[PDB]
């Protein structure tokens, strides 16, 4: 039973662009350290509607995503499976 | 506050390659092949091991093709490069 | 978003006892020994495809890797004491080595 | 063999010190419709004991990974107490 789950806490540093939904998360563990940028893909429609209707840009979220890494150069896929809105972005 | 951790289950599809940093800090590097679905994509992840007790456990006891459970802190350095610093490992089934 | 997930690696130290819920489910125990102390966990399997895989292919003493959703509910003993019963509903399993 | 557990929930108690280790409870409720699961966490690691007493307050949403142990005790008859030795914690949102 292979898997690759990713748990991310950070701020949504982009708008929700429709294509399924796509957005970026800025994760900065150390106040002085680096800021990690992850591209999130959302296929589940109930979560797509929750993002566009309730979540604003800059919101602090906790996202669980299935991770996929295609090698050809590597392409990292992060399909969101669940999200919890910690603090919205006003 | 913020964090980005990843939990991986899969088979080690490479050898344990020893390296050294410009700060003379030794670390290990290996790859994990994870395929969740038979009709799906096979995911390859590059793991970096800094913890010295885990470096010794991998080279002496773990062999190629071993089914492992690896938990690592993920970092995405800028194209982008995904870093996975192993923080804990559990050997499910070793390799023949 | 709250959860309580459990990952167990051990040997099945019991048979697969089939029950009914009112849907069906089986029950078995896993003997996990790290380093020493031996931990005894009671697993519950509701997923029908995994129920068939356990009863038909897995034998007692098999080394398995089980992921289960952990649940905890409190019961009241008659002598005023207060105990906790741990539930582990199996969600996925990988057979490492059979018995 | 191993048995680890990952919990995300809110600390529903104070940090009670014993001997040396720390003790607190986590209320995990996956659904408002459903039940609230309660887990007792034991903290042995010194750097994590200090992080709990210095930064974390009651009601904080945390993500805790702990090594699980199932202790059986005779009483009367028998009972079971689940031990969760905290190995790592990530604070999602602190309490007030």
């Amino acid at each position: 039973m292979d898997f690759s789950k990713m748990s991310i806490v950070g701020r949504i540093g982009s708008e929700f662009t429709e294509h399924y939904l796509k957005y970026s998360i800025a994760s900065q563990p150390r106040r002085d350290g680096q800021t990690n940028w992850y591209n999130i893909t959302v296929f589940n429609e109930p979560q797509i509607n929750f993002l566009t209707e309730y979540v604003r840009k800059g919101a602090l979220v906790y996202v669980e995503a299935d991770a996929a890494n295609y090698v050809f150069g590597t392409t990292l896929s992060l399909v969101q499976k669940d999200i919890n809105l910690l603090k919205n972005g006003k």
